[PDB]
Parts: structure tokens; C-alpha cells; sequence
């Protein structure tokens, strides 16, 4: 009988997507009116918990299912984003609980979109495994190229992790606990410029069989700054 998530933690500029049939979204003002469910929780510890089955359903981009926040400047116009000049920062507490068949899930990210809200790639992946964490940025703006591999090694199942992941003017910063690497993305390709970013955090299951199970990962603590 534990408050929601939405009452715990400042929800009011985020959206919830969800891995049902569906991919239903719930409200930053739903979330904060104490939206609950099999997929997004409360745990007995207090902790905003993720829950995803590898049979969930898909956006239309990706072939994996999300339990997953998506960040919103406007909680009413998801086509307003941030841009890659300033300060923009997202720390977090948490830790993955459970993991599906593949042993892999993104706990946090920044995603690119295009001006206009259609898709663009993710520029930062926080990809948890057990005994790994392993904080990715993308190349390339167009999707083309690869990732550049940032590896935290020792992070097991059920480890508590403290992570930031900042852009500072182009520059990406990621974090786990207290150690930064840094990746200048915009000095890889000038076109990460004509893109703009929002922050993502909760639990985008990298398995999508049918047989893969489910993972559940969790979160203390969770904030965005923007300066
Ligand atoms: O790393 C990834 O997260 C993964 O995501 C894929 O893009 C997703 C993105 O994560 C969001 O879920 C986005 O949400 C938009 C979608 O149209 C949704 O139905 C709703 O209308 O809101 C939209 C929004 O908030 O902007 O959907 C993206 C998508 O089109 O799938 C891919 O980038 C994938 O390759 C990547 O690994």
C-alpha cells in the first residue's frame, strides 16, 4: 500500500512508455496522481521499479520492449527537446534486480530526435550487465559508424550504482560511481548539432524472445538539471 512512484519522485517532467500490446504512455500528470501497475512500481525498499517481459510490445523503432521514462521539457509537447550548447545533466541511484535470457538492459540514456520529433539515434546507452555496466555513446549522427565503449567493470546484480550522464557544449560525461569518461561527440561529427536530445531512464530490455523472461531494474533516486 506504499505511495506510487509519482509522489516519490519528481515525475512532473517525464512520460512513462510502456511494454504492453500496445506501448501505452502515461501522463507526467498521471504519474503524479500515483499511476501504478504491473509494470511500474513501488517496491517494499521505496524504490521506482521497472518491470518488462521480453514478450512485450515494441515502438515502432526498436525490436525491444521498455519499461522506460522519457524526458519531457514540455509535458505537453514531446517535440520540445534540448540542444547540444549548455549544461544538461541526469544523476541516479538504482540497480537491476532481475535480467532476461540475453543478460543485457539500458538503464539510462540520452536519445537524439530531429527538430521536427521524428526519430533520430541515441547518443548515450547505459547498458547494465551482471558484472558490467557499459556506458556507450554513439559516433555518428546519421547512425552510421559505431559506439564508442565506455566499460565500468564490477558492477554485478543488485549493486547499488550511482550514475550521471552530462552534456557540456558537445561534449558527453559519463559517469558510475564517482569515475567519468568523457566522449566529444560533436567533435566526432559536426551533424550531432543538428539534432536535439532528451534523457531517458528505466528499463529497455535488450531481448525480445519469447522465452527470454523479464528483468526489473530500480531506482533511489533521479534528477535532470538544465543550465
Ligand atoms: O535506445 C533506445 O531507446 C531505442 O529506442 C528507439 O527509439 C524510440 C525511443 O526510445 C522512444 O521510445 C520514442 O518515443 C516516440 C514514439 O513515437 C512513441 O510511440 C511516442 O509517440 O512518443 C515518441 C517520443 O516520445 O518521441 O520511440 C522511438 C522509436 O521510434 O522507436 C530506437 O532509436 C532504437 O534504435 C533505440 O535502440
Amino acid at each position: 500500500p506504499a505511495a506510487a512512484p509519482g509522489k516519490n519522485f519528481d515525475l512532473s517532467h517525464w512520460k512513462l512508455q510502456l511494454p504492453d500490446a500496445n506501448t501505452t504512455e502515461i501522463s507526467s500528470a498521471n504519474l503524479g496522481l500515483g499511476y501504478t501497475s504491473q509494470y511500474f512500481y513501488t517496491d517494499t525498499d521505496g524504490a521506482m521499479t521497472f518491470w518488462a517481459p521480453t514478450t512485450g510490445g515494441t515502438t515502432a523503432n526498436s525490436s525491444y520492449p521498455r519499461s522506460e521514462l522519457r524526458e519531457m521539457l514540455d509535458p505537453s509537447n514531446s517535440k520540445v527537446n534540448w540542444g547540444w550548447q549548455g549544461t544538461h545533466t541526469m544523476k541516479l541511484s538504482g540497480k537491476t534486480v532481475q535480467l532476461p535470457s540475453s543478460g543485457k538492459i539500458i538503464v539510462a540514456q540520452i536519445h537524439g530526435i530531429m527538430d521536427d520529433g521524428t526519430n533520430a539515434p541515441p547518443l548515450v546507452k547505459a547498458v547494465f550487465q551482471d558484472g558490467q555496466l557499459d556506458m556507450q555513446v554513439k559516433q555518428n549522427s546519421d547512425g552510421t559508424g559505431s559506439d564508442v565503449h565506455n566499460y565500468f567493470t564490477g558492477i554485478k546484480l543488485g549493486d547499488l550504482y550511482n550514475m550521471e550522464i552530462r552534456v557540456t557544449d558537445g561534449v558527453a560525461y559519463v559517469t558510475m560511481n564517482g569515475d567519468t569518461r568523457s566522449v566529444d561527440f560533436v567533435g566526432k561529427d559536426a551533424g550531432w548539432k543538428n539534432l536535439k536530445y532528451y534523457f531517458k531512464a528505466g528499463n529497455f530490455v535488450q531481448d525480445n524472445t519469447s522465452t527470454g523472461g523479464s528483468a526489473i531494474a530500480k531506482l533511489y533516486s533521479l534528477s535532470v538539471s538544465h543550465s
